[PDB]
């Protein structure tokens, strides 16, 4: 590069890993010192422009020529953000003579943006814990029975009308003639997820576990709670949970592990007793009666038939939020007593929520996604981090979920269908997660997931629940054809991209499945062991990733868009390791020559490919490669 009224893109970048920025996640008192890096001797001057909501007006920053890099092929620029209690957002100005280029969160750009700019959000911190960690998420019913004193036999009981259904595990999901696919259980229990926290957390080597509902309700799900303050019997009492809990957090059976439970706190089920449809308590409801002590948590169009619910689900009555300071807050979140606060409080001391439906929470009725619902998740976070500032908030949010989390008062993270499920399954296999026709080519692949980690603060980035499938959507392995490549492919990706890699219990070893129920089978625990090469290769991939705190916090820049031979590569990189990874798409194989010199990565050095364990030289700026169709290659030093 030189001066020649031209700005190459090439040689630009910054996000806001360690070698660019200093301050992540500063507080009100703390400077973010911001590096630009460019190519050497390319460019005359740079900028940083930032936007500042304490006086709604731009901010005009000059950089200076800080240092090149050990190979010399680059130039990092420095300015200062001064510190303050504001939220500010900022973009770069760079100029090569009479050449101009701009540069965001979306990357480099000839025309300045208005949108995509880099946050900093002062004292606005997401758990450490769960940016560093892997998550295993598990839908209690069909894990592990490890205590057949509680299953729920066929006719144990009924509900509105319809008799329980067991089936021995292994067998079918779907409920034979004359019962409900809501009411079919296999004994999954809260004792068999202590009993097989060895598998989880040194087999695999997961140290988050975030469970589906296990609250006291009639369905096999429990998302139609009936006691948020009783762990359900057939999954054990609430000193079972206390017990799991400490082997959870134990370090004598393995790394020490964080519990993240299902927050069901949109709705209640039609059988909790503070509506009390089918009359199962002594007690009045709200259904039952307009003088209900409870009749003010629900909201009725037409008492008592008509009411907000779930989706129009009549099972799912939604709960009225009032204005702050209501009752409904309070048995909520507020009181110390709450559902949110006892689990987070000893003797439970749980990590964690992961809030369903978190989008539709409001007041009277209405449907959310405004002031009323942020405000709600503003005090909820409060009240949370009050009683524990590492206790993670991780919503649920099938789109952008920007206005939960970009002004660091609500949520911590969310479920990352928009930024991860849906672009990895259309680029792998063709399909969305709903298993419909949709594919992407790499450079859109790319493309798409640049744009939505640009939709969040780099902390909220790190912590995003990145998963391949959940008891929502359909298993990977099934929309991937039942190829087990695919599955590879995926996590290989998962395993080394930006977020918390998230395991739908099976997923690891290939588990398939249709749309709900089918995505809930029982787990095969003969098939659950590192003789089985998708959990061989999950478990080395989380011990890649646990070894390399570059491929968690590290920064993420794009090497290869290749939509011909179908192959991508980026690297992760901090101040101490360098990796760049390969993943090939095609059927075939392709020896690829990677530009690790982008990466800094030292001619003469050499690097591991740890899914093959074998090395390589730097040459030339490049590393050679031959990878085979449908897996990758994780080059690191
Ligand atoms: O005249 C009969 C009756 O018919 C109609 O009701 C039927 C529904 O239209 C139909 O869809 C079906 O409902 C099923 C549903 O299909 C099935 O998927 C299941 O849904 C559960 C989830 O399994 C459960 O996980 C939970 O969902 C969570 C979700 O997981 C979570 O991530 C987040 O999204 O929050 C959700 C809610 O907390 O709950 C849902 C709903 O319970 O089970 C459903 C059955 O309850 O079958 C219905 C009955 O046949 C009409 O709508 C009705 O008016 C008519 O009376
Ligand atoms: O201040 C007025 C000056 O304006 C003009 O200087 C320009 C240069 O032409 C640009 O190239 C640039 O200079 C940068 C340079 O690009 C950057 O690499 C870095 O240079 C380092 C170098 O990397 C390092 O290896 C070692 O050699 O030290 C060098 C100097 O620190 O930093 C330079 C900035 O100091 O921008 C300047 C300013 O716009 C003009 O050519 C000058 O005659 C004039 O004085
Ligand atoms: O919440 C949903 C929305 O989420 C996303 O919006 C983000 C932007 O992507 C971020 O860049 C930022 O926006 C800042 C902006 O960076 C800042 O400059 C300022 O905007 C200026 C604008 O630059 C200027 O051209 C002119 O229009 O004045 C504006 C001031 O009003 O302030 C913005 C914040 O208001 O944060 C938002 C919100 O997190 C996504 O891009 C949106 O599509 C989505 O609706
Ligand atoms: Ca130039
Ligand atoms: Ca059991
Ligand atoms: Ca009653």
């Amino acid at each position: 590069a030189a001066n020649d009224n031209n700005v190459e893109w090439n040689g630009l970048f910054h996000d806001q890993g360690p070698l660019f920025d200093n301050a992540p996640e500063p507080t009100s008192t703390q400077s973010v010192t911001l590096k630009l890096r460019t190519f050497k001797g390319d460019i005359t001057s740079a900028n940083i422009k930032y936007w500042d909501t304490a006086d709604n007006a731009f901010h005009w920053v000059p950089m200076v020529w800080d240092s090149n890099d050990p190979t010399g092929t680059f130039d990092y620029w420095k300015g200062t953000i001064p510190a303050s209690p504001s939220i500010k957002y900022y973009r770069f100005q760079i100029n090569d003579g009479t050449s101009t280029a701009w540069y965001n969160g979306n990357g480099p750009s000839s025309t300045e943006p208005n949108a995509d700019d880099f946050y900093i959000i002062p004292n606005f911190k997401t758990p450490d814990w769960l940016k560093n960690g892997v998550m295993y998420q598990i839908f209690p019913d069909r894990f592990y029975n490890g205590d057949s004193s509680n299953d729920v036999q066929t006719g144990s009981y009924t509900y509105n009308g319809t008799p329980t259904e067991k089936k021995a595990w292994g067998s079918s999901v779907y409920a034979d003639p004359g019962y409900d696919n809501s009411l079919v259980f296999f004994g999954g229990d809260l004792a068999g997820i202590d009993q097989k926290l060895g598998y989880i957390k040194k087999t695999l080597g997961a140290n988050i576990l975030y469970l589906n509902p296990i609250f006291k309700a009639p369905t096999n799900h429990k998302y139609d709670t009936q006691d948020y303050m009783a762990v359900d019997p057939a999954f054990g009492d609430n000193s079972t949970l206390q017990t799991l809990i400490n082997d959870i957090h134990s370090t004598a059976n393995g790394p020490k592990g964080y519990l993240i439970l299902d927050g069901v706190f949109n709705h209640t089920g039609d059988s909790h007793p503070w509506f009390d449809k089918y009359n199962n308590f002594s007690s009045q409801g709200a259904y039952e009666s307009q003088s209900s002590p409870w009749y003010n948590y629900y909201t009725f169009y037409t008492w008592p038939d008509s009411y907000a619910s779930f989706l129009g689900f009549n099972s799912l009555p939604k709960l009225n939020y009032g204005n702050s300071g209501s009752a409904v807050r309070g048995v909520i979140y507020n009181n110390s007593n709450s559902v949110a606060k006892t689990y987070l409080n000893p003797p439970y001391s749980v990590d964690g929520w992961r809030l369903n439906a978190a989008q539709y929470v409001d007041a009277n009725g209405n449907n959310g996604s405004d002031v009323t619902n942020h405000q709600i998740w503003s005090e909820f976070r409060n009240a949370v981090k009050g009683v524990n500032s590492n206790a993670a908030i991780i919503g649920q949010y099938w789109g952008n979920a920007n206005p939960w989390t970009a002004q660091g008062n609500q949520w911590d993270a969310a479920t990352n269908f928009d930024g991860f499920t849906q672009p990895v399954s259309e680029w792998i296999t063709g399909k969305d997660y709903q298993n419909n026709s949709a594919s992407i080519s790499t450079t859109q692949f790319d493309s798409w997931l640049r744009g939505t980690r640009a939709n969040y603060p780099t902390n909220v980035q790190q912590s995003m629940m990145n998963f391949l499938s959940n008891h929502d959507i359909t298993r990977f392995a099934t929309r991937s054809g039942g190829d087990l490549w695919k599955t590879y492919l995926a996590l290989i990706f998962q395993m080394t991209y930006v977020g918390t890699p998230t395991i739908y219990y099976g997923d690891e070893y290939g588990m398939q499945g249709g749309a709900d129920p089918d995505n809930r089978r029982s787990f095969d625990w003969s098939q659950a062991t590192p003789s089985n090469s998708a959990v061989a290769l999950t478990q080395k991939l989380i011990t890649i990733r646990n070894q390399y705190p570059a491929l968690r916090t590290g920064s993420f820049m794009t090497l290869i868009t290749d939509d011909t031979n179908k192959i991508y590569s980026y690297g992760r990189f901090d101040n101490v390791n360098r990796i760049a990874v390969v993943l090939n798409n095609d059927s075939v194989s392709h020896t690829v020559n990677v530009p690790v010199w982008q990466l800094s990565m030292p001619n003469g050095s050499t690097v591991t490919d740890k899914i093959t364990g074998h090395s390589y030289t730097v040459q030339n700026g490049m590393v050679t490669v031959a990878v085979d169709g449908h897996y990758g290659a994780v080059l690191a030093q």
